[PDB]
């Protein structure tokens, strides 16, 4: 891909972060705490899973990322809408507002409803996230194989505001306690 140029820089919002998350000093660093890690509840905080947002907001134009994903088990990232559900259970689609992937239990899947399969011959170590508001397109790129397309979700109705979205996964079985960071431009 050529989608570089419109590289963007993403800083992770703790004001949206479930309360178990640890967002580092230059917040481009996200992990699951071992516990509470002490903060006050709020309406924008994530309170079933360990989720995070990007502190940008987008409405137009072409934007693109990097996000570093090494030896994690389990993740989810993509975009979702600024107006998202943030309290409860609800699942990763396009008809709740999000555009995403993840990893789990050593398989690849889009987000959609219901997912879709991936085929990844190289597991990624880092993942490019490329958002064209216009045109309705969320792709993901392997970084770690030469920037191969991974997915593109089409036709996307995204119906508001943009927001970067993060879920470092639980850690239950003691081998997903590694962090989600984003990589420098
Ligand atoms: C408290 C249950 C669970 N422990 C792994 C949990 C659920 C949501 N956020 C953080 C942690």
């Amino acid at each position: 891909h050529h989608h570089h140029h419109h590289m963007v820089h993403i800083t992770l919002d703790r004001n949206t972060a479930n309360s178990w998350l640890i967002i580092s000093k230059d917040r481009r660093q996200v992990r699951m705490g071992d516990t509470h890690q002490n903060v006050s509840d709020n309406k924008e905080r994530f309170s079933n899973y360990p989720m995070v947002l990007g502190a940008q907001r987008f409405s137009s134009g072409k934007m693109y990322w990097e996000v570093d994903v090494t030896q994690k088990e389990a993740w989810d990232l993509g975009v979702c809408r600024d107006s998202v559900q943030r309290k409860g259970q609800f699942s990763l689609s396009p008809e709740n507002g999000f555009w995403t992937i993840w990893l789990w239990q050593d398989s690849y899947e889009a987000g959609t409803s219901p997912q879709t399969t991936l085929h990844i011959q190289v597991p990624p170590c880092q993942i490019g996230i490329f958002v064209d508001y216009e045109a309705g397109v969320v792709s993901f790129y392997n970084i770690t194989d030469h920037g191969s397309l991974i997915y593109t979700f089409s036709e996307c109705v995204f119906a508001g505001p943009l927001r970067p979205f993060f879920n470092v996964g639980f850690n239950y079985s003691g081998g997903n306690a590694a962090p989600l960071k984003l990589c420098p431009l």
